[PDB]
């Protein structure tokens, strides 16, 4: 009813890549032809066109996505989008995301000769994905802050804590200088802010001072990870400003997370180009909805990740299609689910891991994985520790750190406590993991 | 049992207003309990804890064959401008259809209503202006000078800078508003320079071939709100002196609330045009899971959407969104004057079946960008949406549709028209 093209190679349009390759998981109502449905659900992402036509009756095709290959009992359809649909900027004349996903996942995700259609992949040529902002930082400038080598610095190390909300100003700038103490980074946890208990300036103005306290006290240098999330793109660089005001001396040390899914595109592109070489820091949030595996209709996880190391943000949580993410990030150059693809200059956007990570199991996670450069916040391997969190995450570094190196965590974890501790905190994991470790170790 | 207060009390939750309650369509996974995991689903929503709690929201009713979970968090939860003061949408999202939405213990859980309580939904930013802000312009009473009818150009995209314009005027002259659909913008076939310097032309002509005021909604949405900026001060610019004939649009849900508030709070002074769209990958009764598509558009008048994209409860969203003291699936608002952001109505609706719309909705305020109501018809969608002007018009004054079919050609031809 006008649209689509299977004589077509995929690996065609990959070479003279003038055009856009999006790959999906979708089944139709039930009771209409899989082409039709497909022909149609790149008329909502083209043209339209919407029957047949022509514009002023000149050729508004070629403009035009057609469906480069589907199957049918598969659940399949890839559709190669020309470049010029997508839209650019005025005063700058950079790609912007806001109009990929408009295009790929708008009026799309609303069709009803469709049941649910999943984005699995992606491709972006040069000719577009080099319009796009990237990844400003990484790691590397954690790395230049702690003095590790931006090449293989490695893991930065924190903690959370508990609660999310409720500990007030002082309460909470204390508890983060503690952690501060046995590890790294310390992240306000997703809704924290300006509530009124514990105020923006009041509580930002002391972890800014429990940061000298640290940072001075062990003569290490600690990393702050403070949330500038709001509405308006306004109080997103104000709450920023005054960050890196009462800061000053030491900014270099503040990250910038935001609540990113929750937030939105333009609140990632404020941070990311109103403070170009802090480390904007994504928080993936009321996201399962769409990318968590039996919601039909989102973009997988997978594709939300790759998305973001083309917009600014330096880092994202998790790994643990969903163990191809942490290359999609970090690799310019490799496979996600369908589609290879090059990053030929853009600069990762870093795997920020969390959870159960545990010192026993951290040197396979480092082994599968193949670098060790992720970012991990902790609750798990921390207050699970048998010597709470301050040795929770001194037990974590110990852990990675045997690993960079080679020396088997058993034996490692038989020159320090942190570690030797970690085994002695978690049942057997150290039963399951590592062999008799009651004899060798202590017991 | 920190988490759970049920047999405290929905109706002095609601008579409170410091108690932001949530209703939702939980369920979980096999084996895993009912309020133990209605529970848990707090505790991530809210307070953690793992391992001062005046703080926790706290569950306080369950209907497991319903299979649903109340949840009722305090409003000393929710972050806020260091400046302004004013209450924001983000760190909301953040914590209602928040980290629980990613949840492991639930299998989903979709939100289904919310009640925000005055003593933070008056903290909001709320439309600044709406639909009586088109009135004014269009020189009706701003006080229910109703139907806003519009237009939908296709294709949607492969169109060059004269060829809008040549189909804005030409659709100009016929019906009012037009809008700029999800994807137009600075492409490089049709830049927005060289195509909004065309538009401008375009209405100054159309208004000197009806002597009628035009309304061009112009996808302002890009996603450095300097860019968005950056448009908005171009297009009001361009437009000159018919600067007041525009409509900014953010297409909405793609571009974040970042965008939305951007362009409320550079421009408000003109009509932040909310596109919905991506909505449906959320909010579809297929998914199981996010918020659903009553609450968007009406979590987005509180932010201050000056219209959005309502086209059909379905008007349990028509009412909560336009009203004052509205109701919707579980709870009952109050915006206590806090402003109406109206329903922009899409489809299919004809020419003939819009008055029963118009009946059926209690009220004709609201904007059309019709496809085939219009676009079937016989002088032309140009005559297809004269017919639909009129629809209106007989209507509201209360004289019928079929008698005014004959005073006036286009809407007698629109019965006509088309079966």
């Amino acid at each position: 009813s006008r649209y689509v093209n299977l004589a077509l190679k995929e690996e065609d349009l990959i070479a003279g890549g003038e055009h856009v390759l999006c790959a999906y998981i979708m089944k139709p109502k039930a009771g209409y032809g899989y082409v039709a449905t497909a022909a149609h659900f790149a008329a909502e992402s083209s043209t339209g066109t919407n029957v047949e036509v022509c514009t002023t009756d000149d050729f508004t095709r070629g403009v035009d996505a057609l469906v480069y290959e589907v199957d049918e009992a598969r659940e399949l359809t890839k559709i190669a989008y020309p470049v010029a649909l997508f839209d650019r900027n005025i005063t700058d004349g950079k790609a912007m995301i806001a109009s990929f996903l408009t295009l790929t996942m708008g009026n799309n995700q609303g069709m009803g000769d469709v049941e649910y259609a999943k984005m699995h992949d992606f491709y972006v040529p040069e000719a577009y994905r080099a319009l796009f902002d990237g990844p400003s930082v990484n790691i590397s400038a954690l790395w230049k802050v702690l003095g590790r080598p931006e090449v293989d610095g490695g893991l930065v190390v924190g903690t959370i804590i508990k609660p999310k909300l409720g500990l007030r100003p002082k309460p909470f700038a204390e508890a983060c200088h503690a952690f501060w103490l046995g590890g790294d980074f310390i992240k306000n946890n997703e809704p924290q802010g300006n509530q009124p208990f514990a105020p923006l300036r009041d509580t930002i103005a002391l972890v800014a001072d429990a940061m000298r306290r640290a940072q001075d006290e062990t003569g290490e240098a600690k990393l702050f990870s403070a949330n500038i999330t709001a509405d308006d793109p306004f109080e997103i660089i104000a709450r920023g400003e005054y960050v890196l005001e009462t800061f000053g001396e030491n900014a270099s040390h503040v990250a910038l997370l935001v609540d990113g899914y929750v937030a939105g595109a333009a609140a990632i592109t404020t941070a990311r180009r109103r403070f170009p070489d802090n480390f904007l820091h994504y928080h993936r949030a009321g996201h399962g909805a769409v990318t968590s595996p039996q919601s039909k209709r989102g973009y997988t996880a997978f594709v939300h990740c790759k998305m973001a190391r083309l917009q600014g943000a330096s880092g994202i949580h998790t790994g643990t299609s969903d163990r191809a993410i942490a290359y999609m990030l970090t690799q310019d150059e490799a496979q996600g689910p369908f589609y290879r693809q090059s990053w030929g200059g853009m600069k990762a956007c870093t795997p920020i891991i969390s959870g159960g990570m545990n010192a026993l199991r951290m040197p396979g996670f480092f082994e599968n994985l193949g670098n060790a450069n992720v970012i991990l916040t902790a609750g798990g391997g921390a207050f699970g520790h048998i010597d709470g969190p301050v040795a929770g995450a001194r037990s974590l570094r110990q852990a990675w750190q045997a690993w960079r190196d080679g020396v088997p965590v058993l034996d490692y974890a038989r020159e320090h406590k942190e570690l030797a501790r970690a085994f002695e905190s978690f049942p057997g994991d150290a039963d399951q993991i590592y062999p008799g470790w009651r004899k060798a170790l202590g017991v």
